């Protein structure tokens, strides 16, 4: 899906507990088990991608890397 929609869902989870502009790890887990839980058939690609996004040295998915990820998902 286009990043414009991603923000709308992203901020809903982000503005819950941790950083209002970044997806806390535990909130990621909630978003994950909502849209793409079993649909990815347990492929590590979801985890390997997110785990490379927090390679800034953080426990929350930063807004930019989240949006740029879905930019490259079309490639």
């Amino acid at each position: 899906k286009s990043p414009e929609e991603l923000k709308g869902i992203f901020e809903k989870y982000a503005a819950k507990e941790g950083d209002p502009n970044q997806l806390s790890k535990e909130e990621l887990k909630l978003l994950l088990q909502t849209e793409f839980p079993s649909l990815l058939k347990g492929m590590s690609t979801l985890d390997e991608l997110f785990e490379e996004l927090d390679k800034n040295g953080d426990g929350e998915v930063s807004f930019e890397e989240f949006q740029v990820l879905v930019k490259k998902i079309s490639q």
